[PDB]
């Protein structure tokens, strides 16, 4: 009787604000995309020409068809969101090349993964040889085909094209048929391999159909090696590759919400309890100041934060879509969940954290542009995407974030209105006859107001989030005052019969805070409100910032700045949290006014504004007694890692996914793995990289355990490397470094590296191979 509802994207304007401009910058990324480029793997794969090449990066190195999957989708929500023309043309034309693709098979197929056909015929037979990112040979093809099952999904959803609806049921029937023949067995075997939501599209056909054969098909498509630990309120997530896990939990709860009133199973409360306990061990443990998450796609363990301040691949930004996407539907049951009736605005002050400070700061706001990472280290800066260079996950999903800023900001609830986000926006509430305008300038001024356009006299309750961040309102100039119940998140009701012209107007106190790092090292981040806060520490070096189509050109590849070049914050924490001090002017501006080593007073700005420079959102500290001591540290071995990081040449690790694929791994009955915290390859029969060596290169280094007695051979360009490498003493965790000083300087171009057994029955467990200069 008290179901939570979302209002549709052409219910929501985004009036002026730093969300419209994200908006429009993205809808002309959208249209500068070329969709004869991104249907031709489709055409190809179903033995029709393409009337353009696809394009280039990861769409013809394997990954082949992602970006028109995800090109559906944001065309689609972008409709919506602004019924452009250009749009809708572009998203009739998509939609009818993949029309001809799926008609000219006739199974329902629709994909661009290179070899398609026989890669599912293989499958459906039972020859499955699944790794964590591949199948049969191919580079995540559940993980791509899922863009399109959900391209479709969206098309009909937001777009109302029946005709994507017919194309989605098709394809959905023909992966039953794939799948008809194989065993639970076989298809946990299956799912090893990144497969992206496919559980949550899966049940996505379920409602739309009425059909509980897609419910069936979706639960088999659910990954039961990381539900089950989730069920019992276990986290086991440490090293596993963050991206890959968040999609099936989004799955695990949508499967619970189409199963809600399905008598013939019964785990509906146990699936969504999964995804509740999910999102609370990753927010509460393993997020950082911005809501994102991951040191170069992986999960890291939560009592150790060192890799997040010192690797330039901060959080990934595809996760924090991807967390939001599941904030959103556990909110949305929350109240039902713990018997309140009302919903839990904790998990609204976790989206306003990650969409502001994450999602709104990863385009470029003027020209567009999309990040992948965003470091965490002091001093580094982040790359953008371009539109016909760069066909990354965080593009995909990049293309979707700024299609849908309205759809969180409200939800209603029978005579009920939740004012979640803070945002400029025209709410049509056409279920109770209410048009509502919300006016602001936040963050940059604290005072809200909320004009009700059209009403129709019924008693209505507006629900006014009240962060924990941040009781008197005025209604039509008369000043209401209310107690405050709780310090927590919460909500303050507002009750009366609107009429056109009424305004309620409120304030959202915003103070300095400062964060630290969650596992208490020495590094803080300044916060106003909930907005993170930056300095810019220069503009030189800035290597990449707009990214080629290069194998590696998402990660921001220049040189590294020392520590101690950086400002360190000298003194304890609350002297240091008193000398921020804000600056007069309409836009957020702060100086820092306390002892900072090496002196540059530092400005700091929000971060989501920070652009093109490098920057600090994590700041090191120092105690005045213990100054020489870090200071000391920080001028010999930090310095030293510095100078290792600034002479790499090229640098692969191995076990982890796209370093792999980004130097064209190939190997022979092989393994990979975790030790330590950190990824290995070994084969039994032999592995291999392609080296791309921009400068010429003198030194080979290779990191294998002490204790492992197993030995490579290393072949560079099939020639033996027969020089005695030097070896470093063991690390704390048992490590050493192989250093070949190589007899001829490689040439700039490729060179492969290849591992085989040197008489023992594996190669050593290879955990980084790096070439330097
Ligand atoms: C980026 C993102 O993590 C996706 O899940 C993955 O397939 C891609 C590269 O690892
Ligand atoms: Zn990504």
């Amino acid at each position: 009787n008290h179901q939570v509802s979302y209002f549709s994207l052409q219910d929501v304007k985004l009036l002026s604000s730093p969300f419209l401009q994200a908006q429009q910058t993205d809808l002309h990324y959208i249209l500068a995309l070329d969709p004869d480029r991104l249907s031709a793997p489709f055409l190809r794969e179903a033995g029709l020409t393409p009337k353009a090449p696809s394009y280039t990066n990861w769409e013809n190195t394997g990954l082949d068809g992602h970006i028109g999957g995800h090109y559906l989708s944001a065309l689609s929500m972008m409709y919506a969101a602004t019924g452009d023309t250009a749009i809708y043309h572009r998203l009739n034309y998509m939609l009818n090349e993949l029309h001809r693709a799926q008609q000219a098979v006739g199974t329902g197929f629709i994909g661009g993964t290179p070899g398609s056909l026989q890669l599912w015929k293989e499958i459906k037979a039972g020859d499955i040889r699944a790794g964590g990112f591949s199948l049969n040979g191919k580079w995540v093809p559940l993980y791509n085909i899922h863009k399109t099952y959900a391209g479709l999904r969206d098309a009909y959803l937001y777009a109302h094209s029946d005709l994507a609806r017919q194309m989605l049921i098709d394809l959905t029937d023909w992966m039953i048929d794939i799948t008809s023949g194989l065993s639970d067995n076989q298809m946990q075997d299956m799912l090893r391999s990144e497969h992206g939501g496919l559980n949550e599209t899966f049940a996505d056909v379920a409602e739309i159909t009425g059909d509980k054969k897609y419910l069936k098909l979706a639960r088999r498509f659910s990954h039961k090696v990381i539900l089950d630990p989730l069920i019992k309120n276990e986290d086991r997530l440490n090293g596993m590759h963050a991206n890959t896990q968040i999609p099936k939990v989004i799955g695990y709860k949508r499967v619970a919400e189409v199963s809600k009133n399905d008598k013939d199973w019964n785990h509906a409360a146990e699936w969504d309890h999964a995804a509740r306990f999910f999102w609370n061990t990753v927010v509460n443990h393993r997020s950082v100041c911005i809501g994102g998450n991951s040191v170069r796609e992986h999960f890291h363990p939560s009592d150790n934060f060192t890799s997040m301040l010192n690797d330039v691949q901060g959080p990934e930004t595809c996760n924090t879509y991807n967390m939001l996407r599941l904030t959103k539907m556990l909110y949305q049951n929350s109240g039902d969940v713990d018997n309140s009736n009302k919903p839990d605005p904790r998990y609204v002050d976790y989206y306003e954290r990650a969409l502001y400070n994450h999602i709104l700061s990863s385009q470029e706001p003027d020209k567009g542009g999309f990040v992948y990472f965003t470091p965490m280290r002091p001093g580094h800066y982040r790359v953008y995407s371009q539109p016909e260079t760069s066909m990354w996950c965080c593009v995909g999903s990049g293309l979707e974030n700024h299609t849908k800023y309205g759809e969180f900001i409200y939800a209603h609830q029978q005579d009920t209105l939740y004012v979640n986000l803070f945002i400029p926006s025209q709410l049509n509430w056409k279920e109770q006859g209410v048009t509502l305008t919300q006016e602001t300038l936040f963050p940059d001024d604290e005072k809200v107001t909320l004009r009700i356009d059209k009403a129709a006299k019924k008693n209505l309750t507006l629900m006014i989030r009240i962060p924990e961040w941040a009781y008197e309102i005025t209604i039509n100039g008369k000043k209401h005052l209310s107690d405050i119940q709780t310090g927590a998140s919460t909500y303050l009701p507002i009750r009366r019969k609107w009429k056109k012209g009424d305004m309620i107007t409120f304030h959202l106190p915003m103070k300095v805070s400062l964060e630290q790092i969650p596992d208490k090292k020495d590094y803080y981040a300044f916060l106003y409100g909930p907005i993170v806060l930056a300095t810019s520490t220069g503009t030189e070096n800035l290597d990449g910032i707009y990214a080629d189509d290069s194998r590696g050109g998402h990660i921001a590849h220049g040189r590294q700045t020392p520590l101690q070049e950086i400002p360190m914050l000298i003194g304890n924490p609350d002297s240091i949290r008193h000398s921020l001090h804000k600056l007069s002017g309409s836009k957020l501006a702060f100086s820092y006014d306390g002892n900072v080593y090496p002196t540059q007073s530092l400005e700091l700005i929000p971060f989501f504004r920070l652009h093109n420079s490098r920057y600090a959102v994590y700041f090191r500290q120092a105690s005045e007694e213990q100054f020489k001591t870090i200071q000391e540290e920080m001028a010999t071995a930090e310095r030293k890692a510095t100078e290792l990081a600034n002479r790499t040449v090229d640098l692969i690790f191995p076990g982890e996914q796209q370093p792999e694929s980004d130097h064209s791994i190939q190997y022979e009955a092989s393994e990979t793995g975790t030790h330590k915290d950190r990824h290995f390859r070994r084969a039994k029969g032999w592995f291999s990289y392609n080296l791309k060596i921009k400068e010429e290169a003198s030194q080979l280094m290779i990191t294998v355990r002490q204790e492992d007695r197993n030995k490579a051979v290393i072949l560079l360009n099939n020639e033996k490397l027969t020089v005695h490498p030097t070896v470093s003493k063991a690390d704390k965790d048992g490590f050493i470094r192989l250093c070949y000083l190589l007899p001829r300087k490689l040439k700039v171009g490729s060179c492969e590296i290849l591992f085989k057994p040197d008489g023992t029955e594996w190669t050593s467990a290879v955990y980084e191979v790096r070439l330097l200069k």
